[PDB]
């Protein structure tokens, strides 16, 4: 019941000439709870960056106005009760609309409901806006042909009416739809303002004369700088005490749009008429189940991811892939005997193997998320701890299918040391491994948020690992023997050959000793050293997202 | 001055249900060149299905339906001269907006004019559209913040009016500008068939009556069937055929859309007095230079792919990473003899190194490019030949300085065979290596169009690769050896243990002899190979790039 009133006073936003150009040149407005504004203008106005302004998107040395909420500046509280619709439609596209509208009622709904008041929430928004027919198809990309694009927008409207804010800032909501659904949307955001009483800003662009009556206060703004603020049939008479009128009946639309030009430079007078005569009236007018909260907060965004991942069947390839890379490491080493470099040479490929593709392939969850997880925490739909706790429980079911897959076969096919406990304990380290060098490519992909950009400072670093994990050179300069326990390799390493050769006594019986385990590092500490890196480097790609607020 | 008369004649599209549904059930039009059409209907009718297939994007078993131009179905000479301006505007977002239609101007017109005549067309329709205030700005990204949005379309059309077409089919070409920008685009789409005589079919959403008297044949649209097809003022009367008539004085086009949802099941009685009073009428209406050509349109694919990444200041940075890898690769064997096992495991990192490198970062060329490649090549602006090889000639600026500046610091701390002839011999086999495997990630990458996908295929198949390059299993089985003919490491690896250490005698007057030179393959068949390799990977990456019309 946040009773916000949205006042901006003398609002400018300049931009380096890439001097500077004025996009934004002193704007002024007051918007009560219960007026239903209008921003109209050009197409180079200067409405959207004004609305990313009042919206909290916008944040930079440039703005040299003043944004306020009840008196005060935009805190993190106010940025959950302001709902905006952007632009661009960034939606999930493997989702259908029901999914959507469905996902978002029950992870932003107060929760003291139960689910089935969640539920016809949801489908009481999808008959207000009219996705009836087009309920259950899929809202794909550019290249999956879903859902059309007047479907695409009135999804991302009811994207925030199932939030109930108490400011709707929509940025052009109705360019898109025929002039029979935008009277019906004006409609509903209007009944939005004279109904629950609410604070609502509109940016519509090209409206009807019934679509223009619905409106209290018309912000008509002409290349930065404002024509008018205030009432609608006050307008199309205020510019009747400059001189203006049409000579023939029109709508009021098209003609506060063609004055918003110069349709003997009408504009610069209109913006002195602006300035002295009706500008100077405006600045006169101005535990236990938080818990519960957070679990349920994980279940819907892994059952989101899970049918994400539902689309591809790019794995049983990759699985036909690994059995076919495993069958071929079987293959080479099928001549190998218990007894050490030719099997040393085996356990260090093991250890390339799966530093290299979990880590090479970890670095495409967090950026090819970026576009809709940036909107999502501007918005403040879900935790950020329960979002990552999402995807690293996402990438654990088939992060750890692939390298089991992978040993069943090359642990029978060389004939390794037999029994159920060293198999055992081999597959163990082969996953703690895989689950540690998938960190680094989370880290490295959340703190540059580029798969392009993360894909060349993984590679060398996991080579560099390769490098420093203790087969290559021999006898290293001792100033840089300390590098490789920094590396993760040197541990899955260290922790497969001791499996496999014991502390070393019976190869000393049957049989260099150097680089074999009878060496530097012990068993606890290559995996009190593993479960560490698996930890810090999750903690590490937590506080590169925690950066991305926008 | 292809008379283009387009003509479809009971045209069905339906999509599985994911039975099927039907997005458009018997459209029938005839479209002759001099008529302005109009598309209209609800938002969820069938217009872009239509516009998608009467401009030859949709194609497929779905479709029962005959498209004809000039009573022939659509060739790929047609495809050239209908000009396509789709709903959303995918454009380069590192270029301005003047030398995306100075680019567009030089490579799509006649060729027989100079290139001032060339440049002059393209500033005649940047000041005919009206872009003159934001010539000189980015046209970026979603985060790339540039132009606005309904200058993002008003350059998306200009890049369809530097084509002159004959057919021009724009899908939504105004639903984003405002109500006088809207009556001066359709004025230019006007003048465009009263003036130059061509074939324009548009599909409009929310005209004014100014903006719906410029239309010379109405199609009205509802729910996949159609309701009118016919001139603009005899439609606001064929429905008073059927009685249906406002009460007090509107515009024409928000009656027609009201009469389009039903506002006693009026859809259907106009479905059925459509479709036997006024559609049996419509039944009854019923060398030397070609060199040249492909070199400068090899110059101004270059030029602008190297405009592309002027903004990417992430290069320094990768210089400064294989800087610093090469430091450590040097300070490692550092204590390194030129007496073998020690120097066989450095020129096996570089050859690990330099095909793990180039191919895990070459799988991000073409599917980085494909939202905008495919709907050029589906334009059809320049030649598959001409566009690829310029990728190929822009990859090869930091895909020759990296191994350089890697080999120039590893060569003379390692201290390895000194002279300049073994030095540069060394540094031509180690850049022909990067070249022959970045087209690996070339070919896969444009053969699977998604660098997710392809990340995960280069990565096995790159380490199948470090496997068989003969440097880790000691005695392979026989039937398995031929393996490694088809790897590229084991050319590399092979050149330059060649180059480090002879044919070989005065390492076995020094001084196993088996995996050193004194072996296998020659020299001038492993550089063979890698240049048949060089040209085969690109010919696949060609041939899989074919395949990519849409
Ligand atoms: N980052 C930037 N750098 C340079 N110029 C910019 C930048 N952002 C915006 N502009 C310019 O400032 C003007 C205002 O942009 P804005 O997004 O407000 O337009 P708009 O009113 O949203 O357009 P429309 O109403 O057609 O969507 C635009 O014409 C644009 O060219
Ligand atoms: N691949 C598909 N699978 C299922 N349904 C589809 C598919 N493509 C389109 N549709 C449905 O068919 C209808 C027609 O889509 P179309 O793109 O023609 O709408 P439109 O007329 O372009 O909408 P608008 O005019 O608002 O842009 C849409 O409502 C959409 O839901």
């Amino acid at each position: 019941c946040f009773p916000i009133t949205l006042k901006f006073v003398d609002v400018c936003y300049r931009v380096k000439i890439h001097e500077e150009r004025t996009i934004l040149s002193g704007v002024t407005g007051m918007i009560s709870p219960g007026e239903f504004m209008a921003v109209l203008g050009p197409s180079g106005s200067g409405k959207s960056t004004l609305l990313n302004a009042v919206a909290g998107r916008l944040h930079g040395s440039n703005l040299t106005g003043k944004i306020l909420i009840n008196d005060g500046k935009i805190t993190k509280q106010t940025l959950k009760r302001t709902g905006f619709v952007a632009q661009d439609d960034l939606l999930y596209p493997h989702l259908t609309v029901r999914e959507t509208l469905v996902f978002v009622a029950l992870l932003r709904l107060p929760r003291s409901l139960t689910r089935d008041v969640k539920l016809r929430a949801a489908e009481s928004v999808i008959s207000e806006l009219g996705l009836t027919k087009c309920e259950n198809t899929v809202v794909g990309n550019t290249f999956i042909r879903g859902i059309s694009g007047g479907e695409r927008k009135r999804v991302s409207i009811a994207h925030e009416l199932l939030i109930n804010p108490s400011l709707l800032v929509l940025d052009q909501p109705t360019s898109g739809l025929d002039a029979t659904a935008a009277l019906r949307l004006v409609q509903t955001l209007a009944g939005l303002a004279h109904g629950k009483g609410k604070t609502v800003v509109t940016s519509i662009h090209q409206p009807s004369s019934r679509v223009f009556q619905m409106f209290d206060t018309v912000l008509l703004l002409s290349e930065g700088k404002c024509l008018f603020v205030g009432k609608g049939r006050d307008a199309m008479a205020y510019f009747e005490s400059v001189g203006f009128s049409p000579a023939f009946p029109m709508n009021p639309a098209d003609f506060l749009l063609d004055l918003a030009n110069g349709v003997p430079n009408v504009r610069q007078t209109l913006v002195t008429a602006y300035d002295t005569l009706l500008a100077p009236q405006v600045k006169t007018c101005i535990i236990t189940t938080c818990i519960a909260t957070w679990f349920s907060q994980l279940c819907i965004l892994l059952h989101r991811l899970l049918k994400e991942r539902r689309h591809e069947s790019f794995d049983l390839l990759r699985i036909f892939q690994v059995v076919a890379a495993s069958i071929l490491c079987g293959l080479m080493w099928w001549h190998s005997d218990y007894r050490v470099h030719d099997r040393l040479g085996l356990l260090f490929f093991i250890s390339i193997f799966w530093g290299v593709l979990p880590s090479f392939n970890a670095v495409f969850t967090f950026p090819q998320e970026r576009a809709i997880f940036t909107r999502e925490r501007a918005s403040g739909m879900y935790t950020l701890s329960s979002y990552f706790m999402a995807h690293v429980l996402g990438s654990l079911s088939m992060e750890l299918v692939l390298p089991a897959s992978f040993l069943t076969f090359t642990y029978w096919m060389v004939y390794l040391r037999p029994g159920i406990v060293p198999f055992l304990l081999t597959l163990s380290v082969l996953l703690l491994y895989v689950l540690a060098s998938q960190g680094l490519g989370l880290a490295l992909g959340a703190a540059i948020m580029d798969a392009k950009k993360a894909s060349t400072i993984v590679t060398v670093t996991m080579l560099a690992f390769v490098l420093t994990g203790g087969y290559y050179v021999n006898k290293v300069p001792s100033g840089m023997v300390w590098m490789k326990y920094v590396s993760t390799t040197f541990y899955c390493y260290r922790l497969l050959v001791a499996i496999q050769y014991g502390s070393g006594e019976e190869i000393l019986r049957m049989l260099f000793v150097e680089e074999e385990v009878i060496g530097d590092v012990g068993m606890w500490t290559s995996v009190g050293v593993l479960f560490l890196m698996f930890f810090g480097y999750r903690v590490l790609a937590y506080l590169a997202l925690r950066r991305i607020k926008h």
